[PDB]
DNA sequence: CCGACTGCGCATCAGC
DNA sequence: GCTGATGCGC
DNA sequence: GTCGG
């Protein structure tokens, strides 16, 4: 990329004010700043140049500046070399160890991954999942083992009840050719706005996945939203497939586009989005998109036929699911 | 200057 | 138990 | 940390 030095750097500067300072709108500014970044077309000559952007200011470009002259950034360079900060940031590393469960263990002496493996009695359900797959779960998934995951998924869900729907989101619809993880839309006849006609509808989905020896784990698990651990089958001999994160999404079927339209991301992308919707007088969730207001109350949900129905709604021209990598 | 910053499910805890 | 807040990850 | 009004 024509900038990565620079959007490396802000996504260092980013995770250090969300995992250390627990300063989460410096987190958002840098990451917002990132992003335009990096889809600038320009390799860029200067911290001004880059202060044109939105989201780049004063304090960004004269971190640009020092970059440019000198290759480095004097704050992460002292960052790197803290004890603590370096502790802090390498536990958030486990899914489900945040900025206060790292800087608490840090506390108590525990720091490093050894130091986890000795005391797993003192993480709960989803840290200790974390932990036992911290290696895997740094490994990106190729796309062509997507596509055999999404084969696995949809024939599953298939034999299950054909009434299902399983669309793959996040960045596999994006077109990505590597995922961190598969991300799972379900929608079923039976579960719309209006009335839930049957129950443990995600259940069977997931239990008849568990049975197959598809999903090997559960991190959370509620009435609408999965997230878990899965693995593709190898053959004769060979090597196992790494474990890989699995988060599955049970939406009402009317409320598709939009729910479509929230999996598919990024986040970034969502949070643009959802920004430019209040400053148009919209919020936009997974479920709805409804008018704001003059009080900042959400109104009634507008109808939605298509994901480009939400997008015309806020004055957005179309922007295809590839063009959502932000 | 300064209020506002996208939006939410599930796990966990506090207070009653 | 319920309710509401916080952590976490999405 | 950035920005709109
Ligand atoms: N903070 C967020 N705000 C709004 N939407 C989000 C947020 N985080 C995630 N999402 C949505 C958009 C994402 O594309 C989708 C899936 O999350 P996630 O798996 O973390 O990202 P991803 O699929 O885009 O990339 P990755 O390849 O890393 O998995 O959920
Ligand atoms: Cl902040
Ligand atoms: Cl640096
Ligand atoms: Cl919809
Ligand atoms: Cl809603
Ligand atoms: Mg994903
Ligand atoms: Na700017
Ligand atoms: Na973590
Ligand atoms: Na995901």
């Amino acid at each position: 990329t024509l900038n990565g030095g620079i959007t490396d750097m802000l996504t260092e500067l980013a995770n250090f004010e969300k995992n250390v300072s627990q300063a989460i709108h410096k987190y958002n500014a840098y990451r917002k700043a990132a992003s335009v970044i990096a889809k600038y077309p320009h390799k860029i000559k200067s911290g001004a140049e880059a202060k044109k952007l939105p989201g780049v200011g004063t304090k960004i470009a004269e971190k640009i500046d020092e970059f440019l002259a000198t290759g480095k950034l004097r704050k992460l360079e002292k960052i790197r070399q803290d004890d603590t900060s370096s502790s802090i940031n390498f536990l958030t590393r486990v899914s489900g160890i945040g900025p206060s469960a790292a800087r608490k263990f840090v506390d108590e002496g525990i720091k490093t991954l050894e130091d986890l493996r000795k005391n797993e009695d003192k993480l709960n359900h989803h840290q200790r999942i974390g932990l036992k797959y911290f290696g895997d779960f740094e490994k990106r998934i190729p796309r062509e083992e997507m596509l055999q995951m999404q084969d696995i998924v949809l024939n599953e869900v298939k034999k299950v009840d054909s009434e299902y729907i399983a669309t793959v989101c996040g960045s596999f619809r994006r077109g990505a050719e590597s995922s961190g993880d598969m991300d799972v839309l379900l929608t079923h006849p039976s579960f719309t706005s209006e009335s839930t006609k049957q129950p443990k509808l995600l259940h069977q989905v997931v239990e008849q996945l568990q049975k197959v020896h598809f999903i090997t784990d559960t991190l959370s698990k509620g009435e609408t939203k999965f997230m878990g651990v899965c693995q593709l089958p190898s053959k004769n001999d060979e090597k196992e497939y790494p474990h890989r994160r699995i988060d599955i999404r049970l939406i009402p079927k009317d409320q598709y586009y939009c729910g479509v339209l929230y999996f598919t991301g990024s986040d970034i992308f969502n949070k643009n989005m959802r920004a430019h919707a209040l400053e148009k007088g919209f919020t936009i969730n997974e479920y709805t998109i409804r008018p704001l207001g003059v009080t900042g109350v959400a109104g009634e949900p507008l109808p939605v036929d298509s994901e480009k129905d939400i997008f015309d709604y806020i004055q957005w021209k179309y922007r295809e699911p590839k063009d959502r990598s932000e």
